[PDB]
């Protein structure tokens, strides 16, 4: 989750 979350976040942003 850890990677699929921060990527998540860095996209959103």
């Amino acid at each position: 989750a850890a990677a699929a979350l921060a990527a998540a976040l860095a996209q959103a942003l």
